């Protein structure tokens, strides 16, 4: 259907609370994972790219199985135009 | 020469959807991010100065709804070249 | 495609003391730590969904004594190969 | 004249801040920017050299700026030997 | 005699703290020091292998030591199998 | 062989204002820094145990005035070559 494509994020303190978002994440909707992003102080961001009906059903699962496991600390979605959308990433 | 812009969040989502808003004009341009510890990340571009200034604005009020903003600021002019005042191995 | 195991603790003291208990059984094998700051340190291990259960919990009870338990979690079946599914650059 | 050469640190927690003090230090005195450096826990520093005169009016107004950003942690002067003035500083 | 293999730790916050233990191990008894961890956090995890009398007699002298120059936060013995005995450690 | 002598600050100014006062005497000579996280920041030197006592000394009354000293310690005689009791990657 061509919708609006989105980036979804769960950031977690703690890594097996963000393993286990990633795993929820795409157990869920039809999203891919983009991969882990470490900052210090135990956070971790889990990214992960779909549409946004997609996305937003990931990010809430990924972030619902994450809280049973860990502390949730950012969870949100940011939609994205069709061409480079993992550009505003990080390298 | 142009201005430099800062937007700087705890929380690498905050920071994300700050350079999602900033970038969003076509006469802003992404430098990078930047850690530095304590969970602090920093997002910074350049452009004329009143792209800048736009673009820091949104990006502080974007990122506010996901996460706490450290530091919000904007160099209208570098006293020296951008290349020279910014850390190096900004990742864009 | 099997299952995964962690144990995160503060402290590498107590994620070493987590890893040799549960890498004592022979089906059980160690994918290797992760350290992500603030002292956290995660001990990931794979295999069978009973053997991750049994080392899991093992890993925990010997870490719990000499530091600080975070976190303990299996993924009886990871939806994606675990490659994909684990962090880039695991040191075993 | 050939006077004292010093070195000159503005050490802040957040890089905007440090960034504003770096700025504001090339713009006030004749000092050059040697760098910055990161310690973690939010820490950066940023050092410059030049005469004892310069450097302490640079490290002032650095701190000064930097102040109206962010939180600075600590700012100093040292004075140095005229040869291996940047020998005490970390690779 | 061929007895018990031992693996060693002294976890300290703080750098001169950890080098102290890893002096005073290798002082008081037969160990050998296998090196440093850091994991951030200023956690420094100082580790030595030999027998586990041996190595429970120098993290005893280690820890102690350090306990004087600043903080320690753990200190264990692990036991380990004859073969692979430092298999368990991080690369 | 020689003696050891460290000074650990809180923050990097500190550190190289005892670095500074350290070096500042002919036969004491700078193994280097080292970080590790907390912003702990530890200063290295090397030389006769008389010498390292007075620059460890001169280093931490020098450093507190800028900021904390942590820890301030000499091993007169490290029990084993003083390459192996440090830590690698010790930035000179």
């Amino acid at each position: 259907h061509h919708q609006q494509e989105a980036l979804g994020m769960v950031e977690t303190k703690g890594l097996t609370a963000a393993i286990e978002a990633a795993d929820a994440m795409v157990a869920s909707a039809n999203v891919m994972l983009v991969g882990y992003e470490k900052i210090g102080s135990g956070l971790v961001t889990v990214i992960v790219r779909g549409d946004v009906g997609a996305v937003k059903a990931a990010t809430d699962a990924g972030a619902a199985a994450a809280r049973n496991v860990g502390e949730v600390k950012a969870v949100h979605v940011i939609p994205r135009p069709h061409t480079d959308v993992e550009k505003i990433l990080p390298k």
